[PDB]
């Protein structure tokens, strides 16, 4: 069936999910199923786990940059550094073109790197980093990484 035809119930916790869709189309599907936000731009290029649904019916999904969003079910489609350190690639493309001048360049196969969490493989002694992302390492600028909190800050159970 086209897309909106999945059986409400038909995603549930665990499920593993993609966004085959362009911005656009995202941006109006979820008009009234949570919004659109740029640190998002993750789950574009990003798998995520269905992790809840609301009393909407919109399915809440986690992403391994430990952050959650809700999405309107039509959207998804069922499936200073440290080495080692979980770091966010900045989602802005005008931005890290920019900060990538000099500092390892942007070629565009690094496009899917965009919001993308990825870990610090090395860091050269001019403190730029190898960041290993999907599987792919490139060299980054440090400021157009984060360093991730994957829950922030504690809550009590």
């Amino acid at each position: 069936g086209p897309l909106g035809s999945r059986n409400p119930g038909g995603l549930q916790i665990g499920d593993l999910v993609n966004i085959d869709l362009d911005l656009e189309i995202v941006q109006s599907l979820q008009h009234g199923h949570g919004g659109w936000t740029d640190g998002m731009f993750e789950t574009l290029t990003t798998t995520g786990t269905v992790c809840g649904i609301d009393e909407d019916h919109d399915i809440v999904v986690q992403y391994p940059s430990g952050n959650r969003w809700t999405f309107n079910p039509a959207v998804l489609t069922k499936a200073q550094f440290q080495v080692g350190d979980l770091v966010q690639v900045c989602y802005d493309l005008e931005r890290i073109k920019l900060l990538q001048r000099g500092h390892g360049e942007w070629a565009e196969a690094m496009l899917p790197t965009l919001g993308k969490v990825g870990r610090v493989q090395q860091i050269y002694s001019d403190s730029d980093l190898k960041v290993e992302v999907c599987g792919t390492s490139w060299t980054y600028n440090p400021a157009a990484v984060s360093k991730v909190a994957s829950a922030g800050s504690a809550i009590s159970n």
